[PDB]
């Protein structure tokens, strides 16, 4: 959006249809970097100690939340005129940073709030239900105030409480039940993020290199629900609720233009 670098589609990995009907579910990642990068002299510039904020949601233009939660979805995988269907357990977002020049990925590390004691931690894959991306100033409020997204005014904006949904209207095969927890986020929020240079390399490292932030929308599928372990599509491992090996299969991916980290040495 106006704020932060723009995002472009990298690739759509595979269709996702509603199970009962076979109809295509429209998917669109809605990302925005609300702090950390701005343009100066034709360049998107960030700085070492100015940790950035990246947020994202995803939307289903052709399906409301209610319906979305009551339906079932499969990934359409095709290999040699042979189409298979993998059942979706839930949807989630993952972020990654890359060396825009040589595909090599660079680590992303988050820092806990200033007043909040706590060591740095790795960004998480975030289970999400369809939602519009709140505007910059709302995201800002969230980032600067503890538990504000949990107040009555913002709760419905940032969460879907499964334990508050009227079950009886849902089928036993509804997507809502296959999600990891009752508290499901509507917005994937990664605040106070920094690019972490490899510990194998010395300083400086980020200087003069172009980086790119990637936002990945995926569907976690259970290898036990199909024959074999190969979905036939790019994916990352992700333990399921019962610690069973699950599979974050890629659906859509987006990235920012080249990003530069500036400072002094």
């Amino acid at each position: 959006f106006k704020v932060g670098p723009p995002f472009e589609l990298v690739r759509d990995y595979c269709p996702v249809v509603e199970s009962h009907t076979g109809r295509t579910l429209d998917l669109r990642i809605i990302p925005r970097i609300d702090r950390g990068f701005d343009h100066i002299d034709e360049e998107w510039v960030g700085y070492k100690r100015n940790y950035f904020t990246l947020v994202s949601t995803f939307e289903t233009a052709n399906c409301d939340l209610d319906t979305f939660l009551k339906s079932s979805f499969d990934l359409l995988v095709e290999d040699s005129s042979v189409e298979s269907r993998l059942r979706v357990q839930y949807f989630a977002i993952k972020i990654k940073a890359k060396n825009d020049d040589d595909d090599t990925e660079i680590n992303l590390v988050q820092h806990t709030a200033k007043r909040d004691k706590g060591p740095q931690f790795c960004p998480s894959v975030c289970p999400l239900v369809p939602s519009p991306l709140p505007k910059h100033q709302i995201i800002r409020e969230a980032s600067n105030v503890r538990n504000i997204t949990k107040t009555k005014k913002y709760d419905s904006t940032f969460y879907l409480h499964r334990n508050h949904v009227n079950y009886e209207e849902y089928g036993v095969d509804s997507l809502l039940f296959s999600y990891p927890e009752d508290s499901i986020q509507k917005v994937a929020r990664y605040e106070r993020v920094q690019f972490a240079s490899s510990i194998s390399v010395k300083k400086p490292f980020q200087q003069n290199k172009h980086f790119s932030l990637h936002v990945i929308l995926g569907a976690v599928v259970d290898p036990d629900t199909f024959h074999g372990e190969n979905p036939g599509i790019p994916y990352d491992e992700l333990a399921l609720k019962n610690g069973s090996k699950g599979m974050f299969v890629y659906l859509q991916e987006m990235k920012t233009p080249p990003l530069i980290i500036r400072g002094r040495s």
